[PDB]
């Protein structure tokens, strides 16, 4: 079988032939007309039938007695004298000549199907979504007029409640009734859009023109929509998407579609609207100028458990108006305290024919309605109440339906709607019970709901009382919204192990992973023992920045839209924006650095550029107002981020227009030249002043005042001396003589022959390197405050430093193997040990003339260079490997086939790279190419087959030299256009570096540097931009960083609005509303013309 | 050529690796010293004894209904992105404005007959 | 997952017969580098027996590729097949091995001293120059790589298009 649809629904068919009404009919002809014009109470000619029984009452008799007696007559039933069987009209509409030919599912079903099979069949077969509100539009079920302004005042509304919630919108279907006017409202306002209203229409079957058509398996059963406008024909709407046709086995009579709509209803009001939210679906009653019944209908919503509300519209004069008639007239308790009951007696008179008994009846069930005035809400479009029908439609389910404040709030999450939150549920009259406004800020968080957010801070919630551990881990765990597939990932990398199947997380971990994520020496409080020692526990359980956590959270989370919200909000601006930068960052790299290919790094990479751009945004906006206190944004120790700085957060994150900016610039130079205050030329007069040191007198000191702000800072004689040698310009120089000094040394003890004992130059070489060692080790501990193992890992992730420890090891190899060497020999290089040792010197000595690129990096123009140098190196790998296999392509046919006779050696391996490899630089050894030719000088090599290597090597160098070579080039002119391009920001960025690294160095260099060491730890037995400001100060300046995020905001909004493409569109919207307000003019100029065409009489 | 291809590495890279994917999907599991035991037991099985997804006839409707629903989300955020473009909103207000000129002409000539006629039912 | 469908699961997976496979190649590359720069004895040392086995079973191979590709008519599978650079290559590289390896092994040698016969000669001289084919295709193992394998196809590129201004 595996068909749901055939194997469940049913279809009956009226089994059973009694005569039309009573005795078949006059007419001579007798049993003749009774083929012809003799029907059933089935509503079916005999032939119409058609049923296998049905034709055994078309041969001789029918299923009846010989003269039938009439409690038989009234015996037959859609229950009884109907059977069951599988269905058959079921598939798709085509209606064809309908603008598209819309398509609209369709299937004929019988009025007692159980309601969960219906639900089945909405949701499971057809695949629609459970919706968060039905609308259910009752009215006249006959061809009616509808006034032009009001039909484009409709279904600009209904639509809008449709489409803003994913409503299904509930009708007859048929053209005849309301269903056609729910059309027009799709029609106009081009009904969804790309965002698709799901209408179903519940028709009975037996009215439906064209019948026929819709039979068949699954069939794509086509059907005319263009029968005569003004005929009324029971039409299907060429513009719903389904439609249930409901059987109860006859024709032409309606009235099986009541229950089975009304189930629907019940069916889907019982149904969860959210994951969390422990609602019903809603349900709304709209009435288009109803009928007789469309009144009875009404208060059969209003009686039943749970109520329906019932928003009346008006226009049309009849059961709408109707009852916006009375709902002005009876009072608010709901009984008319006037007389004035003839009066609107004669009203109902006026549009339902009866004269005065059904009127009086039709009255009394009206005055019952208008008892749960609560319920009902009128529409009227003239003095325009509730801005709109959408709004209306939706505010219907919070008025009237006695429901909590909470329940208010939350079916307004549901649909997303924050403009009927604001204005309906937010006002006097709210009682809010204690935890209720909490649980919705969860449910926002939870659903990246960022407008109730902002909605629920504003109208009295405190994230300092919200924000608590449980609630946080909720939010860490949660499915429900945007997620971050790596996190999981993260958590297992940071927990060696893996992980109970129903893991939930914990912010230890999280803990963890933003440790992992911020490198260096971050450490995060979730791991510090105060949180643990409260955290293994569960005024404490509450967090004193909750927007600092919660920005965390969105950002693990990929959720950046709640990311940018959560930013703007709290304190500690700018520092949140380079956090965000450095976990964005990290994850991006994370994520290139996997085996998984796709988007999530670019993506992950741009987040961390949208904060970094922000917080160089923000520190130009500070800069801007008031530079001292933008310096000490720079500055101020972040005790929520690891006691670090902003500017040591954006040095993490390799944000260089934000060390490159104006602000951080001034601040190093404040730092480099210390109280020394010369503005030009202060290179030399620094050196002449190191080598001469009385010209230190001659130089201009800043005075007390002047070093007095200094943002990030910790005139006699003696003073100026200080004032000089701790200056980090000063340091620089004294070091880097010292470190000319120390070359040069060594080259002359490399260059000149080496005896015994080492010469005086080679003792000051070792004390050199022996206490520059000592110097890094202590570099090494005393540096930023962490783990032993997280300050190793952060020293070894520069390159000098690498290659200063092996430099340093091994040159006391070296120095061991020179050193304690026994000379068994009189000449010296006999021995293989004291030689072995001068060799790692001339070797060693390498390392320490490539130290001198970092010297010469200070200078803005050098510096550029050594940055391109190094991104050259490290990313010509591939090309060299290439080059390589080319290499070895070529030297390995060529000594095979000239060297014919070699037994294996590792002589092979040198011979088959290294002519080859000479060949790149152009070396071609000419005389040796053809080993036969006269003027070789190779002619011993002159064999079988050694003809081909000329051939060989004119193709190798032609593929080395020429293609592979300029390849390498071609990349290395890449990287110099890149580099160059950014010239200026690289040197500002790496001005960071030098001038961090001596300031904190010692004022004496490596040699002498030892006093500095032996006086210094004496000191602390015996007896680095970092504000530390006081918590007053700390106020003060987070008030100057919000100041300047919002005007941040406001010249972002004043620059866009500025635009042309903005003042294009609000030009576009706006002329459009011109040209119906001087219609509205062109309209009226009538109204007065005309009049006064009247006055003229 | 250079300059060409490095402008779309990842683009030549990510086509790439449709081919080697799809070769080593094919090969079997021991490579060509040792493949000839691959060989010799793979045939026994045939006689003895890449990336294509075989749907039956009613997923393969599903499929269908989910791309025609995607051929129609597609011309609607192209409709929309047009609609949405400066230069289609300049022309329309463009066509606009020289509608409402007329339109504001016809009150300026309709303002006359109420006026003039005022003037009329002033005597 | 037990112990048994692990070992199925790895050995079944691309990336495992591409290392595999990317490991036997290396292995026999060596191989077949000290064949050609050691000398040549009458008969095949053990390592060149090794190389010879590798190339004939690869030539199986691709035989199967192209007769268990996408199903077609016979001249339409041989059209696709070469239309790839190294399976172009790859045949050159084995019909020329074994007349290499024929003339290696099927010469009879009148002459102690192995290089006075050229026909042993001629067959070692097409080891020699056939190792290139080989050294060559691993530019196509190395175009697994997300760096390596764009710089592969400028390098085919450039040789491809530039035939005008060598000519001049
Ligand atoms: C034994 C001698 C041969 C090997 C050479 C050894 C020497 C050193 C050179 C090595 C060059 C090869 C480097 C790549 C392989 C390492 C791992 C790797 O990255 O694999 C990659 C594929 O790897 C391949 O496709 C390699 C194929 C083998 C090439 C063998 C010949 C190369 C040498 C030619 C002969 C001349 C030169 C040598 C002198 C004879 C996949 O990497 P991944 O991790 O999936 O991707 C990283 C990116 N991610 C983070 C986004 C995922
Ligand atoms: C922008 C740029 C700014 C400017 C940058 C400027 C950089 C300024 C840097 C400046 C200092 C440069 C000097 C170093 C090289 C000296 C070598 C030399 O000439 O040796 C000769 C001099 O005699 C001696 O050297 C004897 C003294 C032994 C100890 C060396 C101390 C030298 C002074 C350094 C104090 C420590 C400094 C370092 C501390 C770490 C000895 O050779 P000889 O006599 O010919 O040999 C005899 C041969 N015989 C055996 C055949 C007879
Ligand atoms: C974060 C920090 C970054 C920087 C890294 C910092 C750490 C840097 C660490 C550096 C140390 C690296 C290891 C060196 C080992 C020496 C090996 C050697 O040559 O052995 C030889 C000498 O061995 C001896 O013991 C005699 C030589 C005197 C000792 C000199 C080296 C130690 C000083 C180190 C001062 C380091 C200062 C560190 C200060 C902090 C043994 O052989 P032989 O005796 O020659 O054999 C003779 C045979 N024959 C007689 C037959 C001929
Ligand atoms: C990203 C990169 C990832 C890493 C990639 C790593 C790649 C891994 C690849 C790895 C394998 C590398 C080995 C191959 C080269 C060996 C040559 C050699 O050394 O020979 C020597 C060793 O002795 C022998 O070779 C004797 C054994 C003969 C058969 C060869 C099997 C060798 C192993 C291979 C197994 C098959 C493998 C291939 C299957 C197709 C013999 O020389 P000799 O003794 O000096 O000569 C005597 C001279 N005399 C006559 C003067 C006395
Ligand atoms: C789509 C597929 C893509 C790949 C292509 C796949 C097909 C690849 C096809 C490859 C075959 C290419 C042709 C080779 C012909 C050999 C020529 C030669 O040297 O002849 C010589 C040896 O001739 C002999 O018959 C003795 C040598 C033994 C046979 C070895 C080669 C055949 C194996 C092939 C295995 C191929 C495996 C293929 C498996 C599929 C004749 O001369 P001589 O005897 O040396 O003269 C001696 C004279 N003297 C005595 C005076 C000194
Ligand atoms: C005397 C004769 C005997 C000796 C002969 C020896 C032969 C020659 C041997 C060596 C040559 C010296 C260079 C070695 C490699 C450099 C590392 C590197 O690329 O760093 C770079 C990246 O990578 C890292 O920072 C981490 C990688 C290295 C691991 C840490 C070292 C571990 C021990 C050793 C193992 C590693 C390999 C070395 C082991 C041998 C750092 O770049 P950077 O500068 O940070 O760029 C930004 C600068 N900025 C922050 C200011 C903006
Ligand atoms: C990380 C630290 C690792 C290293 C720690 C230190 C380990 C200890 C290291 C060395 C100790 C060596 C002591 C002697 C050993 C026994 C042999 C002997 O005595 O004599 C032999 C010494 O032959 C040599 O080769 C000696 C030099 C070896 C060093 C090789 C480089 C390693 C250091 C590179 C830098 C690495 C650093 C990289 C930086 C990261 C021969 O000399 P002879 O006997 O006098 O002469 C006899 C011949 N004759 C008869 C012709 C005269
Ligand atoms: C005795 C002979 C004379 C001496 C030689 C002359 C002295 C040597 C000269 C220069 C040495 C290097 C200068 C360093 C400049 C600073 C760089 C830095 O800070 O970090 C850089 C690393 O930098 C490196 O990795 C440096 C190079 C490694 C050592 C190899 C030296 C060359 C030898 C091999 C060549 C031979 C091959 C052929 C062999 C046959 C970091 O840059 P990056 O990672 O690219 O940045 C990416 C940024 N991203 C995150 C946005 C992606
Ligand atoms: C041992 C010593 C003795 C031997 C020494 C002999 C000397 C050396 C001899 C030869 C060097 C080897 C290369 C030969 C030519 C390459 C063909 C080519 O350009 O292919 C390229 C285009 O073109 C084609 O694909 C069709 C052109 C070739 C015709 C088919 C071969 C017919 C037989 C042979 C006649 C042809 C000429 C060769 C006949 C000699 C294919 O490019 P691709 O890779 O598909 O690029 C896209 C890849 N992708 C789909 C994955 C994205
Ligand atoms: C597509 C397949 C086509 C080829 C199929 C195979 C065809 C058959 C091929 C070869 C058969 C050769 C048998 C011998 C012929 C008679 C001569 C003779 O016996 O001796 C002579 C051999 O002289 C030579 O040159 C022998 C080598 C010829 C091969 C040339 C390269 C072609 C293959 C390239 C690759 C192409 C593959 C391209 C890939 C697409 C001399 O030697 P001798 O007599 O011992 O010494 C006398 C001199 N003495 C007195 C000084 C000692
Ligand atoms: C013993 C010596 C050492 C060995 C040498 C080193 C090893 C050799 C190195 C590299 C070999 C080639 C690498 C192939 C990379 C893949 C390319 C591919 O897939 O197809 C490419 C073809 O590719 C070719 O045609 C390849 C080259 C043909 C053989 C000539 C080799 C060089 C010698 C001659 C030079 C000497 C001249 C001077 C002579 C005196 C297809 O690319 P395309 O068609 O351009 O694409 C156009 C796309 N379009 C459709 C948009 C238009
Ligand atoms: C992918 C690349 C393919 C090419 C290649 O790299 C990888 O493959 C490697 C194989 C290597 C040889 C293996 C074995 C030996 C024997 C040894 O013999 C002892 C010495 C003797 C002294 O007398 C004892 O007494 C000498 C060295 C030699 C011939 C190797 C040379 C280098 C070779 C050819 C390498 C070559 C560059
Ligand atoms: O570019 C800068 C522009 C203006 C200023 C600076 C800049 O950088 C600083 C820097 O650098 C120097 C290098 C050599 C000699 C003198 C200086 C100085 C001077 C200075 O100290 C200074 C003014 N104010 C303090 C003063 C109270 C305002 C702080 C910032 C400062």
């Amino acid at each position: 079988q595996k068909s749901w649809i055939e194997s469940t629904l049913t279809k009956r068919e009226c089994v059973y032939i009694i005569p039309s009404s009573k005795d078949p009919h006059r007419c001579l002809p007798g049993c003749q007309i009774c083929q012809q014009l003799v029907r059933c109470f089935c509503g079916r000619l005999v032939k119409q039938h058609a049923c296998f029984t049905a034709s055994l009452a078309m041969k001789y008799s029918d299923v009846k007695l010989g003269e039938h007696f009439n409690q038989a007559i009234e015996e037959w039933s859609v229950e009884k004298h109907t059977e069951q069987s599988p269905t058959d009209a079921y598939g798709v509409i085509n209606f064809q000549g309908g603008s598209h030919s819309y398509r609209a599912k369709y299937v004929r079903l019988s009025y007692d199907t159980k309601p969960e099979i219906i639900l089945q069949l909405l949701l499971k077969e057809w695949q629609m979504e459970l919706p968060k509100l039905v609308i259910s539009v009752h009215g006249g079920m006959q061809k009616f007029e509808l006034h032009p302004r009001i039909k484009q005042l409709l279904g600009k509304g209904l639509i809008k409640a449709a489409v803003t919630t994913g409503a299904w919108i509930l009708t007859g279907g048929v053209n005849t009734g309301v269903a056609k006017h729910v059309g027009d409202a799709l029609k106009e306002h081009a009904s969804r859009s790309s965002r698709k209203i799901c209408t179903i229409g519940i028709a009975p079957w037996g009215v439906i023109e064209n019948r026929n058509d819709l039979v068949g398996r699954d069939v794509v059963a086509p059907y005319q929509t263009l029968l005569n406008p003004l005929s009324k024909l029971n039409v299907l709407n060429n513009l719903h998407s389904h439609f249930i046709l409901v059987d109860d086995g006859t024709v032409g009579k309606y009235g099986a579609e009541v229950r089975l709509r009304r189930e629907l209803e019940k069916t889907i009001n019982q149904q969860r609207i959210h994951a969390r939210i422990g609602q019903g679906v809603p349900v709304v009653a709209l009435i288009f100028e109803g009928g007789p019944n469309v009144i009875l209908t009404v208060l059969e919503y209003l009686q039943e458990s749970p109520p329906v509300p019932v928003v009346v519209c008006e226009g049309t004069g009849r059961a709408a108006d109707l009852l916006a008639y009375i709902h002005k007239q009876t009072e608010e308790g709901g009984n008319l305290p006037d007389a004035a009951e003839p009066d609107i007696i004669s009203t109902i008179k006026k549009t339902f024919n009866f004269g005065q008994s059904e009127a009086v009846h039709l009255f009394q069930t009206m005055m019952e309605c208008m008892k749960k005035k609560e319920l009902i809400t009128v529409f009227h479009i003239g003095s325009e109440d509730h801005q709109d029908i959408d709004v209306a439609i939706l505010t219907a389910l919070l008025k009237g339906t006695n429901a909590s404040a909470f329940d208010q709030l939350i079916l307004t999450l549901a649909w997303d709607r924050v403009d009927i939150a604001k204005n309906h549920v937010f006002v006097y009259g709210q009682q809010w019970l204690v935890g209720s406004l909490e649980q919705a800020m969860l449910d926002a968080l939870v659903m990246d709901r960022v407008s109730f957010v902002k909605l629920l801070i504003e109208n009295g919630v405190s994230m300092h009382k919200f924000l608590t551990i449980p609630r946080l881990e909720e939010l860490y765990n949660t499915k429900q919204g945007p997620t971050n597939p790596m996190l999981f990932h993260l958590i297992r990398d940071v927990k060696q192990g893996n992980l109970p199947p129903g893991y939930k997380i914990t912010l230890i971990d999280i803990g963890l992973v933003i440790e992992y994520l911020m490198g260096g020496t971050y450490r995060c409080t979730y791991t510090r023992k105060r949180f643990r020692l409260i955290y293994n526990s569960l005024e404490t359980k509450r967090f004193p920045y909750p927007l600092n956590e919660l920005l965390i959270w969105a950002c693990l989370m990929k959720r950046q839209v709640m990311a940018r919200f959560l930013w703007q909000h709290g304190e500690e601006s700018m520092a949140k924006a380079l956090v965000a930068c450095k976990i964005y960052r990290s994850m991006a790299y994370e994520a290139k650095q996997s085996d998984l290919v796709d988007d999530t790094s670019e993506e992950l990479k741009q987040y961390s550029n949208d904060f970094g751009q922000l917080a160089v945004e923000l520190l130009e906006q500070s800069f801007r107002q008031d530079e001292t206190m933008a310096m000490k944004l720079l500055t101020y120790e972040l005790k929520n981020w690891s006691n670090s700085t902003c500017l040591k957060l954006a040095v993490s994150s390799r944000l260089r227009p934000f060390v490159a900016h104006t602000c951080t610039q001034m601040l190093l130079s404040d730092m480099w030249m210390g109280r020394l205050n010369m503005r030009k030329n202060s290179w030399y007069k620094v050196i002449l002043s190191i080598l001469v040191p009385p010209a230190i007198l001659m130089l201009e000191y800043k005075t007390k005042a002047e070093m007095s702000h200094i943002p990030q800072s910790q005139l006699p004689i003696t003073r100026k001396f200080y004032a000089f040698y701790h200056a980090p310009i000063v340091k620089f120089w004294f070091n880097t003589l010292a470190y000319l000094g120390f070359l040069m040394l060594y080259t002359f003890v490399v260059l000149v022959k080496m005896e015994q004992l080492p010469s005086v130059q080679e003792w000051i070489v070792i004390a050199y390197i022996f206490t520059y060692a000592i110097e890094k080790v202590r570099e090494v501990f005393m540096s930023e405050a962490g783990k032993i193992s997280q300050k190793i890992k952060v020293w070894f992730s520069d390159y000098f430093n690498v290659s200063d420890t092996i430099a340093i090891i091994s040159f006391f190899v070296g120095f061991g193997l020179r050193f304690g060497a026994k000379w068994n020999y009189i000449n010296a290089y006999d021995n293989h040990v004291f030689v072995a040792g001068r060799l790692i010197y001339c070797l060693n000595i390498i390392f320490w003339y490539v130290r001198l690129l970092d010297f010469l990096a200070v200078n803005q123009q050098a510096g550029p260079y050594v940055m391109m140098i190094g991104k050259m190196v490290a990313n010509m790998f591939y090309i060299v490997v290439i080059m390589a296999l080319v290499l070895l392509s070529f030297g390995v046919p060529r000594k095979a086939i000239l060297y014919p006779h070699e037994e294996p050696s590792w002589s092979l391996a040198k011979d088959i790279v290294f002519h080859p490899y000479w060949m790149i630089f152009g070396e071609v050894y000419a005389y040796e190419i053809d080993v036969c030719a006269n003027d070789s000088t190779l002619p011993t090599i002159c064999g079988p087959g050694t003809w081909l290597t000329p051939f060989l090597q004119a193709v190798y160098l032609f593929v080395q030299y020429i293609i592979m070579v300029n390849l390498l080039i071609a990349f290395f002119n890449n990287v110099y256009l890149q580099v160059k391009a950014i010239s200026n920001i690289v040197w500002k960025y790496q001005r960071y570096h030098f001038i961090m690294a001596y300031h904190e160095k010692p004022v004496l260099p490596p040699p002498l540097i030892i006093l500095s060491h032996i006086v210094s730890l004496f000191c602390c037995v015996c007896k680095g931009p970092k504000l530390f400001l006081t918590e007053e100060d700390q106020k003060k300046l987070h008030d100057f960083e919000e100041q300047c995020v919002e005007m941040y905001f406001d010249e972002k909004d004043d620059k866009f609005n500025s635009g042309s493409e903005e003042r294009i569109r609000v030009t576009f919207e706006r002329v459009e509303q011109m040209s119906i307000q001087i219609k509205e003019v062109g309209d009226r100029v009538n109204y007065i013309k005309r009049s006064l065409q009247s006055l003229d009489s």
